C-alpha cells in the first residue's frame, strides 16, 4: 500500500524475480531488523559513524524493496549522523521502527499469497 | 476521569456488583494485558484472523469496563484486520498500549479504596 | 544542543567543574536510568507519592544539567501526582523518556572528547 511502497518499483521487482520475490520479502524483514538491531547498539554507543554507514545500508535495502519513506527516514538519518547532528538520531529511529513494522505487515501478508 | 472512563458505566457496574467490583477492576487489567501480549504476536505472524478476534473481545472487555475510547481503537483494529487492511494494524496496537496506559493508572488508583 | 539544552547552563559548570565536567555527563546518563526506572516501577504500583518524590529529583538533576525541556515535563508530573491525577502519568513518562534519549546521545558524543 501507498504511501509506504510505491507499487512501480516492487510491479517491476515481482516480475523479474518469480518465485525469488518471497524470498526477497523475507530477507528484507530479517536484514531491517538486524539494521534496526544495530542503529539502537550505535544510539547508546554514542557512535555518529556507525550511524550514518548502517543508516546508509538501510537506505538503499529500503529503496530496493520500494519501502521509500522507510529509505527516507533513513537519509534523514545518514545525513545527520554525517553533520555529527545527532539530536534527532533517537527520534529517526523512532520513525524507522515505526514505518519499518507497516512495510513488515505488509511484506507479511503478501508473502503467504505464495508457497 | 473522562473522556478515558465513562464514569456512569462504572457507577452502575459498582451499584450492581458490590464487593465484586474491585475484582473486575484488576481482572480487567490482568485480561487486557493478555489481550495486548495476543495482538502484539498475531502482528508479529501477520495473522488478520488473530488480530480481528482479540481485537473484537478486548472491545467488549473494554465496553464492560467503561474505557470508551480504548474500546474505539479495538473497534477500529476489528474492522481493519476482518477487511485485510493491515498498514494500520501497528499504529492502532500502540494506541490502545497508550490508552490502556491510562485506564490501568486509573483502575490501580481505584482499586486502593477497597479492601 | 537547544531547545534541549541550555548551553550556558553547562559552559558554567564546565568552567567551574573542570576535569570533573565528563564525570558528570557519565552520572547524569545512569542517574537518569535510574529515575526513570523508577518511575515506570512507581506507575505500575499506582504509587502518586514515589512517582511526586521521584519526579521532583529528576527536575532537579535535570536543571543542574541545563537539560530545561526534561525537567518541565518532570515538574508537570511532580504537579499533578501531588493533585493524585495520574491520567498524565504515562504520556509524561513517554515524553521524558523520548527528551531523555536526546541528552543521552549529545551527553555520550561530548563524553568521547575526554580521556
Amino acid at each position: 500500500s501507498a504511501p509506504h511502497l510505491d507499487d512501480r518499483v516492487l510491479a517491476s521487482l515481482q516480475e523479474v524475480m518469480e518465485d525469488e520475490y518471497p524470498v526477497l520479502l523475507d530477507t528484507f524483514v530479517l536484514d531491517s531488523e538486524e539494521r534496526l538491531r544495530s542503529l539502537h547498539a550505535a544510539l547508546q554507543a554514542g557512535d555518529a559513524q556507525a550511524l550514518r554507514h548502517t543508516a546508509h545500508s538501510f537506505k538503499g535495502g529500503s529503496s530496493n524493496m520500494g519501502a521509500v519513506l522507510l529509505a527516507g527516514y533513513c537519509k534523514e538519518l545518514e545525513e545527520s549522523a554525517r553533520r555529527g547532528e545527532l539530536q534527532r538520531a533517537p527520534a529517526l529511529i523512532e520513525q524507522m521502527e515505526r514505518e519499518f513494522a507497516i512495510v513488515r505487515i505488509l511484506f507479511k501478508q503478501e508473502r503467504q499469497r505464495y508457497r
